[PDB]
């Protein structure tokens, strides 16, 4: 299995669809390795929940939060964390309004090696029980000899691509898990690093992050062949007063590179209404009315979430993901799970006469390109060589009497799967 990508274990569904599939518990078990260590990135954190999600004879070793939490919200996650003598935190600085620290990552130092773990999921209990989400796991990245000259470098320049991640955040504790990654050898990764820092940035610098990074990486280790593109998040930003502002002009122009139609799969009210969690779900699914009212053209672009293929058509997406499959589904030319969402804030936006790209925020994932394999496509797994794409293609249009789900308006004219409306107040 040349990918490493694994949907989050579901509850409630067949053990069936859970064979593949990994719960947080799987990934820290010591099975994987012996802890000595550990960093989490992540938007929302629940410590309680956290600390016991690692087995007991680990759940002493120290532990790094980064998080982009300000004010009040940061003083009650360190309370949180104040009880846990080995818990540190980093606060992520966000000096663009707006902007999130919204990576999900673990860095994982064992006695054996080091485990990188790049995902989608909050480290709080909902986020694992009854929600698709994606992860990579890379190999064990064993410690470079202790007297030899290598720089533990991959054809996908992941090792030196991380470090430059982290090093965008100006952060003591971070130069720490730096210096453990550099003496680790990186070479097995075969896949690239797409990181968003917040950032305005000029010249050469625009290639570095977000939508550019991900364009640059097409355009030098793709191969061009009507194929569409397709988007799939759990977040909607506010994408302006037309197709042409940014969604098919500069955000599409960036994803059709290599070396034409959009699909854009998002949760309707019925998706939700019917899930495992019911209308619940639809709290992980921030789309406000404020930024819906502005845009009713995007919703023409939107799809349903079905997921029969893994079995979690009723468990609601929180995983985002974007690929380029073929005209009939059959193959794709790239795949990439990560936690950028469908904003400008996650992505970047062109500014002073398209000179400057500004991203307001941390988002990072796994990009996978068959060149890294030594192939031109991957052929897509028809029942989750092969990319395991985890819904179904290919994706459904919205009914005429579908909605996107809007977070903050009222549902009470059908109950959920629980028996119970929705009413934000
Ligand atoms: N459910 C908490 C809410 O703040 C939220 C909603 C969506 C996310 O991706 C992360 C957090
Ligand atoms: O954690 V957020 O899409």
């Amino acid at each position: 299995n040349p990918f490493q990508f694994y949907l989050t274990r579901v509850s409630g569904v067949k053990p069936k669809y859970n064979s593949g599939a990994l719960h947080i518990k799987d990934i820290l078990s010591p099975l994987f390795g012996t802890l000595v260590s550990s960093a989490q990135f992540n938007y929302c954190f629940d410590v309680d929940w956290l600390v016991k999600q690692y087995p007991p004879e680990f759940r002493k070793k120290p532990i790094l939060l980064v998080h982009g939490d300000k004010r009040e919200a940061k003083a009650h996650l360190h309370a949180q964390a104040k009880p846990y003598e080995n818990i540190s935190l980093c606060q992520a600085k966000l000096d663009i309004a707006f902007g999130t620290h919204h990576t999900k990552m673990m860095l994982l130092l064992y006695e054996e090696g080091l485990r990188v773990v790049i995902h989608t999921s909050n480290l709080i209990h909902a986020d694992w029980h009854q929600k698709t989400q994606g992860i990579w796991l890379s190999p064990l990245y064993p410690r470079i000899a202790d007297g030899t000259h290598k720089s533990g470098e991959s054809p996908t320049h992941f090792k030196a691509n991380l470090i430059s991640y982290l090093t965008a955040y100006n952060a003591p504790s971070l130069k720490e898990w730096i210096d453990v990654i550099h003496k680790h050898d990186l070479s097995e990764t075969n896949v690239y690093l797409i990181g968003s820092t917040p950032g305005r940035f000029q010249g050469s610098q625009k290639d570095n992050w977000g939508h550019f990074r991900l364009k640059k990486l097409l355009k030098d280790h793709a191969s061009s062949m009507s194929w569409p593109v397709v988007g799939q998040f759990s977040s909607v930003g506010s994408l302006g007063a037309d197709e042409s502002k940014w969604l098919c002009s500069e955000f599409k122009e960036s994803m059709l590179t290599l070396g034409v139609p959009l699909y854009l799969i998002y949760p309707s009210v019925e998706n939700v209404r019917t899930s495992l969690e019911g209308y619940p779900a639809g709290g992980s699914l921030p789309y406000s009315i404020q930024t819906a009212e502005k845009q009713n053209w995007l919703h023409s672009y939107f799809h349903k979430w079905s997921a029969e293929t893994s079995g979690r058509s009723n468990a609601m997406p929180h995983i985002k993901t974007y690929m380029r499959p073929s005209p009939d589904f059959s193959k794709i030319a790239w795949f990439l799970v990560t936690s950028a969402n469908l904003s400008k804030a996650a992505w970047g936006a062109l500014e002073k006469n398209g000179t400057q790209l500004m991203i307001r925020s941390y988002e990072l994932g796994v990009l996978f390109l068959p060149s890294a394999l030594g192939l031109d496509s991957f052929k897509v797994k028809q029942k989750f060589a092969t990319f395991p794409v985890p819904y179904d293609l290919p994706p459904e249009l919205y009914g005429s009497k579908d909605r996107p789900w809007i977070w903050n308006i009222p549902y009470v004219k059908a109950p959920d799967t629980h028996g119970n409306m929705w009413v934000p107040s």
